[PDB]
């Protein structure tokens, strides 16, 4: 009654365990700094563990709708997870919240959707420009085997192909426990002048450890791709590998502003591990719930909700962002980045942006 509630459904263990770490722990981070109180109304979370598996998803869903008369679902750490649940959203007309999964069509599969990750063709045009416009030729692609890959795959290629550069081969490889070995023995061969590379979040550290098991660090092979490879959760752990890769995405550790400042400082001091970009689309997406709540005066009905969704911009750790009125999709900055080392740590040094990008999927 005095009650708002959201239903939060990521992966906390099996392959994508580091996408629902990440978010659980960016709103633990949020209400922390912000109280759990909003338009008089007390934000409890109630966590479920889909594992990303998306028969659990909806399961999940189903209970925290039915059961505990949630008023948003929120989370998704992978496409599937997102979709298993759209129809429950729309059904009982409760915002779904996707702060992880980033294939473009997720927010045209329920007018209940909004989102505050990203979708992969918002980052996979800019880095296929970049490509073309800076001499690399022959590119090798290397995405993981499931909708966001496609959209990597497919935006990244029209691009890079329309500036002049040649897809010399395309490899695909499971988001279950992926072997990289043979994509990197072939590139030890093949020798393209760079390899383009998705894999979600949590992966990029066992991609990195195998490329350099195999000495492509040496092989003047350029490593591009959207930045979800160079995760900041992951970046820590990498090696000297890493250093130099270029990646396009929506968020850095390393943004120069003052509130990623306070943003990286604060989840530091209270985790003990750097954000990822997984943990500001959780730390935006629980903000999206608070503002919205604050601007229907508490009102907790789905409608409601959404009509104050669409539209809203704001300050994110990322940069300024919005919610496009027309498609509920995340309107925000695309940077180029460089891996670089500073104050002895790996960081995605931003060098370029462009401004206020739309889903090219949508647009």
């Amino acid at each position: 009654e005095d009650t708002f509630k959201v239903g939060l459904i990521v992966p906390m263990t099996g392959g994508q365990a580091s996408t629902g770490k990440q978010i659980d722990n960016a709103i633990k981070l949020y209400i922390k700094k912000h109280g759990d109180t909003v338009a008089g109304k007390k934000i409890e979370v109630i966590l479920k563990d889909d594992a990303a598996i998306p028969d659990n998803t909806k399961r999940l869903a189903q209970e925290l709708i039915v059961n505990d008369k949630v008023n948003v679902i929120a989370g998704f750490g992978i496409t599937p997870a997102a979709l298993a649940a759209a129809p429950l959203a729309t059904q009982a007309k409760v915002p779904e919240i996707v702060m992880a999964a980033g294939t473009s069509i997720i927010t045209e599969r329920s007018p209940y959707i909004v989102r505050t990750s990203f979708t992969l063709a918002q980052s996979s045009i800019i880095i296929g420009d970049w490509a073309a416009k800076n001499g690399i030729k022959k590119v090798a692609t290397l995405t993981s085997d499931y909708a966001p890959g496609n959209d990597a795959l497919a935006f990244f290629k029209e691009r890079f192909t329309a500036g002049g550069g040649e897809i010399v081969e395309e490899i695909k490889v499971p988001l279950a426990n992926p072997d990289f070995a043979p994509f990197l023995q072939r590139m030890k061969d093949a020798k393209p002048d760079a390899m383009f590379v998705f894999v979600p979040a949590g992966q990029g550290g066992n991609f990195m450890k195998q490329f350099a098991e195999r000495g492509l660090d040496k092989s003047g092979i350029k490593v591009i791709g959207p930045g979800d490879v160079m995760d900041d959760d992951l970046l820590n752990s990498m090696g000297d590998a890493a250093l130099g890769v270029v990646t396009a995405h929506m968020y850095s550790a390393a943004h120069p502003s003052a509130m990623n400042k306070e943003f990286v400082a604060a989840y530091k001091k209270e985790f003990g591990q750097r954000p990822g970009f997984m943990a500001v689309g959780g730390y935006d997406g629980i903000h999206l719930v608070f503002e919205a709540l604050k601007k229907t005066g508490g009102k907790a009905d789905g409608d409601s909700l959404i009509a104050a969704m669409k539209g809203m911009k704001w300050e994110s750790p990322r940069g300024p962002i919005s919610i496009d009125p027309e498609t509920r999709d995340i309107v925000q900055n695309i940077y180029i980045r460089k891996v670089e080392k500073v104050d002895g740590e790996l960081y995605n040094i931003e060098f370029a942006k462009f401004d206020a990008v739309k889903d090219p999927g949508k647009t």
